[PDB]
């Protein structure tokens, strides 16, 4: 589990989004699997805006940060899991990294920010939805 919080914005897993998040819907991507909802209070996040290649990302399953070398967002085939058939998954970044089901939520973050949460991972592997390019969480 795990959310980003910027601005009025709570951007969440879409396969891990409440109740609450769908009444409160502001946007959302299968194909990226993520979900933003409207909050009522001011979120401290900063979205990171730049080109990084290397950061810092949470794993709930060792309570640890770990540094990681992750590729450019890409469109990557994903197996079919309890969430979603066996598909492409847009915007994906992946890493080397420990990851486990519930890992999925943890931020990753460089020099400038926020860059974007855990979705996929497995055999030594982890991936990160990037939302970098989602340019409107910085306003409205
Ligand atoms: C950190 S996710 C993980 C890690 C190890 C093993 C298995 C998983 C879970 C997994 O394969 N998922 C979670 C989410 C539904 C997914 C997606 N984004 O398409 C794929
Ligand atoms: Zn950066």
């Amino acid at each position: 589990s795990g959310a980003i919080y910027v601005g009025n914005y709570r951007v969440v897993n879409r396969h891990l989004a409440t109740h609450n998040d769908w009444a409160n819907l502001v946007w959302e991507d299968s194909s990226r699997d993520l979900l933003v909802s409207s909050t009522t209070a001011q979120g401290c996040d900063t979205i990171a805006r730049c080109d990084c290649q290397t950061g810092v990302y949470y794993c709930s399953s060792r309570r640890k940060h770990y540094p990681v070398s992750f590729s450019k967002p890409s469109l990557i085939f994903v197996e079919a899991s309890e969430y979603y058939p066996a598909r492409y998954q847009s915007h994906l970044m992946l890493a080397v990294g420990h990851s486990e089901p519930g890992d999925c939520g943890g931020i990753l973050r460089c020099q400038h920010g926020v860059v974007g949460i855990v979705s996929t991972g497995g055999n030594g592997l982890v991936g990160f939805a990037d939302v970098r390019d989602l340019l409107w969480l910085d306003e409205e």
